[PDB]
């Protein structure tokens, strides 16, 4: 069971006439289904990823800047003048200095001078944006059976389908092998806002940084740097990386204002990671809506013999599972397929089975079934599988 | 000189191609591709199985 591998887990509840269950699942979340006389099943939204999203408006995070040429002139001849303000790539400011005889000038007043410097970004200091199309889009959801095999999270259940929902896909049907099917329509523009979000990616080969973060569409039109779009030549705005220092003379002082990475990272403190699987841009928050069938599916081993109830050991001994669930595992010792003997008793009334099991009719296979999931009222009980028991206090 | 048609009415239909689907109690709806179709008459019901 996939959601016992969560600490956010949901348990849904159908009676016997039931069929169509409606559901939102989340990245990170994972939600149990539970239906009088069909399997429980574990469902949940794996990923909501894109292909080579499209790039949107680089940034520039440091400036490199270079070929600072100045002009100037005498406070009657009008405006100092250089074809750099006219080049492509180039930050340039005009300004009055004063003037007057030794500053090798005809007269005492405001001579005008114009500076200019030649400003490219510093290799790899680029943050890009990338959007999603939601004809593009895929979100990936996953069925588990939950049957009485226990596999752990860097292992994979056997029982476990996979459905890609892109906008071309409609009412999809996973057989679940013994257990009938399953069907899942889920509706992909009842999930994320798509237009308000963009991947902000740094360089991918940092070691030591996210590879990108989901951040806000206005906010990423809003970031103070120099920019400009997929295959364009030359920086937007090449002046909020550079500062001029006041005139003198002949002079006006260029400054590269420096690397803003730290800025940015500041401003990103918190915000949610995006993985980028190489092509593959996947969210990590955000959701889907879904209406899941149930009316297909079959209930394993019905009629099956019931276990030798002496022929039981643990392999793993009650344990409180943190969702008011108890898990355990047992080992059986008859060369056979079987229905487990589980019940539950509150201790004091052995007559009132209490076992609400997650895991309907828990079988023993020639391979596999030893796990069960229950939940039992609070104080003591005791747990039988069989002759096997063993002693359980349940809290709140 | 051949006044300008309104509707036409039909006094007796003919039937073809019949097709009948079923669904057990709790499988949900029963259904055939010919209710979307066009020229096809339909009924959807319940049956006691
Ligand atoms: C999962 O991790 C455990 C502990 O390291 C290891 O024994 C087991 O073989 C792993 N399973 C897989 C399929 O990687």
């Amino acid at each position: 069971s996939r959601c016992t591998h969560l600490e956010n887990r949901d348990f849904v509840t159908g009676t016997q006439g039931t069929t169509r269950v409606t559901l939102v699942l989340e990245l990170g979340g994972c939600v149990t289904i539970t239906a009088e006389g069909k399997p429980s099943m574990d469902v949940w939204l794996d990923s909501i990823y894109q292909e080579n999203p499209a790039k949107t408006r680089e940034y520039c995070l440091h400036a490199k800047l270079s070929d600072t040429k100045v002009a100037a002139r005498c406070p009657t001849m009008g405006p100092a003048t250089l074809a750099e303000e006219h080049q492509s790539g180039t930050v340039c400011k005009r300004d009055q200095s004063d003037r007057g005889w030794g500053n090798h000038c005809g007269l005492f007043g405001k001579g005008s001078i114009v500076t200019c410097v030649k400003a490219s970004c510093e290799a790899k200091k680029k943050a890009t944006g990338h959007v999603y199309d939601a004809n593009k889009i895929v979100y990936t959801v996953k069925v588990e059976p939950h049957t009485g095999d226990y596999v752990a999270a860097n292992e994979t259940h056997s029982g476990r389908k996979t459905a890609s929902f892109t906008v071309s896909s409609e009412k999809t049907i996973l057989t679940m092998g013994d257990y009938g099917d399953v069907s899942l329509l889920c509706r992909v523009a009842s999930g994320v806002d798509l237009a308000q979000t963009v991947i902000l990616e740094l360089d991918k080969t940092s070691e030591h940084l996210p590879t990108a973060w989901q951040v806000h569409r206005d906010w990423f039109n809003d970031l103070a740097l120099p920019w400009k779009h997929e295959g364009a030549q030359n920086w937007n705005n090449a002046e909020r990386l550079v500062e001029f220092g006041a005139p003198h003379a002949v002079k006006m002082d260029v400054y590269n204002l420096g690397d803003h990475t730290g800025v940015l990272l500041k401003s990103l403190a918190g915000v949610p990671v995006a993985h980028i699987d190489g092509t593959k841009y996947h969210l990590k928050s955000g959701h889907v809506t879904c209406e899941v069938g149930l009316e297909k599916l079959k209930m394993k081993g019905l009629t099956y013999t019931m276990c030798d109830k002496t022929k039981f050991t643990w392999k793993r001994i009650p344990t409180d599972s943190g969702h008011d669930t108890v898990v355990m595992e047992v080992a059986f010792s008859g060369t056979k397929p079987c229905r487990i003997p589980v019940r539950a008793v509150a201790h004091g009334s052995p007559d009132v089975n209490v076992a609400m099991l997650i895991t309907p009719n828990p079988i023993i296979e020639n391979n596999g079934g030893g796990f069960i999931e229950m939940q039992l009222p609070p104080g003591d009980n005791i747990i039988y599988v069989g002759e096997l028991s063993h002693q359980w206090f349940q809290k709140g």
